[PDB]
């Protein structure tokens, strides 16, 4: 009777913040992950201990391929296998590193489009077709003032963003709700250090610090809820001002 | 102890659903009117008769002239005598009618742009003069970029009130003060508007053919002025089923 | 007979690059000025010199108040009057100035939002309703969405004149007149700002690490008004050498 | 050998051909690039060779997404250079569109939207550059944010083409590489459509409620390939009659 959601990419960081805060509200969640696996089973227990039987991981490499559409399907039947339903689709999973104009290039094409873009198109086809229902899909608040040599990134992100729309326009007849939430910067890459993450979190006019995981969790957190039940097609940005900030 | 919002045009519709919704969070509220005393007054006694002495009114015109200033900052006043605090400003008076390029003009100036855009900067330089979690909600308009035919000066207003939003949050977020906005596309009609033309609207909407209670209007103010939305500055939620994605 | 163009503030600077750059393509021109009557009379003077009778000089404050409608109504029919007819009006005349949050306040309004919204809108009421390629261009700010610290009021009458652009581009196209902007990022520095400052701005833009000359402006203005642009309405093209792109 | 040289994607016909033709009138040189259409390609460039000899080439590839797409790009650019000596504009026009309902296999599906739309730009865009007023534009779609119902994957590739724009703005500038954008609405209507179902369209546009002809958007690419853009890039501009400003 408790509902169900997916949360892509959803071991550590943003996407774990997203499942923790889905399941202390009441849903039951299917971790999906990638290559973090002992990360995704220690969440899963961690969450059963709490509820059991309130938590399952399913494995998927979301770079494009011609069997992408099948381990998206797979990962939206798991959810059905688990819980008899599947209430919210979180498109979280993300491959970020730069692509300068001057791995193969068909590689890169394969993993920055396929994870920020494919595999989101092709998760909300099958979790529509599988059907308070909605998607929430993770943007970013600076895919107009881009980071230089981040073009494949960036055309993934974008592309995003015009997901969010097609599909709130085309499912809004089925009662399925699509948006997104836009971090500016928030958990800063783990392979950064900390002088580089300093330069960042000075850029931020709210504080002058990144978003946890936990504020950009929140905005999800609003959007699936009954607050939000005449929303869709919207993107929210929680970015402490970033995005307002001039050269 | 309790936090203290003020909301503008709070008598009825969107402003008083809005007063409602922070009222039952737990806010005193300031029920600001210009002429709907009756109305003002009737809600301010139902908020007290719930929890004694958290809702007050405060009479202001709205309208550019040489006294908004003053009048504005009567309204933030008024929250600070009543309850030693403004936490929350909602700026939600709003005049709306055509104004055709082919009342004098500078009237219609003075109230589509003075109400619209003037008194929301006047009010935030008060409120932010005068200072927790602080937040400051612009009722902006989700249609702003496709706009109704023959409405120049109010579609002026509205993408004015973007630009103060956008740099109110810039120049506010050192003092703790976020600035976001709500984007309501068809939510009441205007109670004038016939029938007929509100079923056309209706429509057009792709979440559930209707249009959003002023109650889904204050769900979403109510999140931005929460603790969930501590991060969240410069940004405006559009609240309009869909309806801003619809092609011609 | 030549077709006929007003540019507001076009004694100098931008205003003057467009002004000439319209005369070079064959137009007869008004040159509004507020202050510069000096500088005014020397440009009719020059283009005069090059064709007899293809340039007048008209004088307006165009800060908001009861009389600026019918300034604005003079400006145009100072066109008129001259050559019998008016093809173009460049909305380029602009006060710019820091409005911080934290002159009276409501004469900043008046200046901020009157010449950058206020004189445009009722420029172009006058300009259709005393109505071959019939245009108009408003000179906008490429970096609205990211505003300059302090500057809110001046922030909120460039949107206004975003809002202006699309409203009147959408109720005017069934007369024939298209309404486009152009945006600069920067281009010409302002007078006061020092050396050391006008670096600091250069150093931003990507495309050759300097501030857009005014023909380079003037250029996309010729552009928007010729026959090359017959279907454009509604838009507004960004002349910023990719500044607005630049992450903070 | 002073003139410069362009390659145009998609150019055997409909907008793309007519976007060659007023490049080769200005006095570029081109490369055809065509997929299906030999018998057009091929009688576009006699009639350009008999106009001025030794001024056009043709070029086959299939730009959908795939292994050997890099290669096919590499050599699109290539011909250009072998042809010539030299590759000034890169225009960015072919484009698969079809609907892909949420609710031809998906994955030929992805392949197609999504590579001749935004990878195969993408691609170009890298060999382009590789290889080196310099510029290149890319064909994008006035209604991006208001969708066509069921044409998600080309809205997706739409939009990835636009974040391509800015991208390679911004990462080009360095290099004297200006990358813009032209967004048409509608142009020439689908061959197939019924003079019925095309005047439901024709009606929609505020600017005479007709489709832009092909020329007029070859008109605004013209203007940002010239000396007269010289400072633009990273921009879009929108020749759609006012069509996005048309709320449902
Ligand atoms: N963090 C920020 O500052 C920030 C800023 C703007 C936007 N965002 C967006 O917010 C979301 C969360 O951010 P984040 O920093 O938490 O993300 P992250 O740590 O960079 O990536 C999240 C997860 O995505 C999964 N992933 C990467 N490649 C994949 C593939 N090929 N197949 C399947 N899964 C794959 C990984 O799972 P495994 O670990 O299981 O391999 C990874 O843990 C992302 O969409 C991001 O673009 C974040
Ligand atoms: N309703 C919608 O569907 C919709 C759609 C888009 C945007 N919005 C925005 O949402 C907000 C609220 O919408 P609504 O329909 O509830 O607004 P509304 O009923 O049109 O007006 C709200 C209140 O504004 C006050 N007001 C008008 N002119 C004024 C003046 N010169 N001085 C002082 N107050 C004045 C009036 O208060 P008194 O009654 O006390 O005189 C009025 O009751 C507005 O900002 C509006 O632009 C609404
Ligand atoms: N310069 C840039 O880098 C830049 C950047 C972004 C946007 N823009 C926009 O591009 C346009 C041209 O820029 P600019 O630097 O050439 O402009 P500017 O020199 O700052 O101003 C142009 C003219 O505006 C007129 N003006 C000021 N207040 C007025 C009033 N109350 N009544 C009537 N006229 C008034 C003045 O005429 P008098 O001298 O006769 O008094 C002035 O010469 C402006 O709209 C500006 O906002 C410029
Ligand atoms: N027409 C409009 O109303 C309109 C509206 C908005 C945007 N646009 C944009 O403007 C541009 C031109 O429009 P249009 O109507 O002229 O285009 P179109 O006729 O739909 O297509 C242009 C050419 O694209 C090429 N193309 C299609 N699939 C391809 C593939 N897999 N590989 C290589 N080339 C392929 C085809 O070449 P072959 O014929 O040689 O196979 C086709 O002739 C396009 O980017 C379009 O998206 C047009
Ligand atoms: N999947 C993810 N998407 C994003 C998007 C933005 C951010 S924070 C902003 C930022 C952080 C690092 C850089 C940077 O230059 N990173 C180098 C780099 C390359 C590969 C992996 C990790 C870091 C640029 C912008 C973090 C993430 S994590
Ligand atoms: N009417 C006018 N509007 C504008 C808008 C922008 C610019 S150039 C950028 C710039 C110039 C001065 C300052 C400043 O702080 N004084 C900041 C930014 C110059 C002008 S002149
Ligand atoms: N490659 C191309 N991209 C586009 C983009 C828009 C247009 S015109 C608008 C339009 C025409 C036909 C349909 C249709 O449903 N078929 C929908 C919209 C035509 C084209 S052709």
């Amino acid at each position: 009777e408790a509902p169900a959601a997916v949360v892509t990419g959803a071991a550590k960081r943003i996407g774990r913040a997203i499942a923790v805060k889905l399941h202390q509200t009441g849903y039951r969640v299917v971790i999906h992950y990638h290559n973090s696996a002992e990360a995704a089973v220690s969440l899963a227990d961690e969450l059963n201990k709490e509820r059991s039987n309130t938590a399952v991981v399913c494995q998927a490499d979301l770079t494009n391929s011609n069997v992408l559409p099948a381990s998206c399907e797979e990962i939206i039947n798991s959810c059905f296998r688990a819980f008899g339903r599947c209430d919210v689709l979180v498109n979280n999973a993300s491959a970020f590193y730069p692509t300068p104009l001057v791995k193969t290039v068909e590689t890169q094409v394969a993993e920055l489009i396929g994870t920020n873009a494919i595999a989101p198109f092709l998760l909300t086809m099958s979790f529509a077709q599988r059907q308070n229902l909605s998607i929430v899909n993770l943007c970013d608040a600076m895919v107009d003032q881009p980071c230089m040599a981040f073009s494949l990134y960036n055309m993934g992100k974008h592309a995003l963003v015009g997901l969010t729309q097609s599909a709130a326009l085309e499912l809004a007849p089925y009662g399925i709700r699509v948006n997104g939430v836009a971090p500016g910067v928030s958990l800063l890459p783990v392979a950064m250090g900390e002088e580089e993450k300093d330069k960042w979190r000075r850029k931020v006019p709210l504080g002058r610090r990144e978003a946890s995981a936990e504020q950009i969790a929140d905005a999800v957190i609003f959007l699936v809820s009954g607050s939000a039940q005449y929303i869709t097609g919207s993107i929210i940005k929680v970015d402490g001002g970033l995005s307002l900030v001039h050269a």
